[PDB]
């Protein structure tokens, strides 16, 4: 099981998740709404994600990633997850 | 607002929407999560979105469609609403 520090907890809450302990599957399906709902995701480069000023980006770091290529936010989750 | 019909009803509530009305977007909005949870997109192709046997297949009337170029169900919300 895991329970993520705060900050990620708020990107994940504000998908409509609920509570402090969690899955892998389920830290991945709301990270996934949220840049749904939050539409960050480029209407051209549709795998890109743009979330420059966004706080995925401030947890992330980047201003953009790639999910054809995940590594990054990987290390944001192998990171963010007690 | 707009009356989905059944078999479009059908798949809103497959991603957890409920009633009878609904807006486009919301609408547009379940389609977009049935797709996303169901893994209709291609991995590599991300703004394509592979459908053929799925009741969003033949409601389409087609096996994909390109998310760039949404006409087919953009046709079929405006056949399938209201
Ligand atoms: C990378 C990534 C993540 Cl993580 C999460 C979501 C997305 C994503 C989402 C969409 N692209 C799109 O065009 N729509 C609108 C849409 C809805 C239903 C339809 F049937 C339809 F044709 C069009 C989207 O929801 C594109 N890349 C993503
Ligand atoms: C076209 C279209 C429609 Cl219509 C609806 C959804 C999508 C879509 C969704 C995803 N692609 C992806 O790789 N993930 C996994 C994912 C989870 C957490 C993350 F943080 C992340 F970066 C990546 C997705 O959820 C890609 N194209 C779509």
């Amino acid at each position: 099981q895991v329970r993520p520090k705060l900050p990620l907890l708020k990107i994940l809450h504000a998908a409509g998740a609920q509570g402090e302990m969690f899955t892998v599957k389920e830290v991945m399906h709301y990270l996934g709404q949220y840049i749904m709902v939050k539409q960050l995701y480029d209407q051209q480069e549709q795998h890109m994600v743009y979330c420059g000023g966004d706080l995925l980006g401030e947890l992330l770091g980047r201003q953009s990633f790639s999910v054809k290529d995940p590594s990054p936010l990987y290390d944001m989750l192998r990171k963010n997850l007690v």
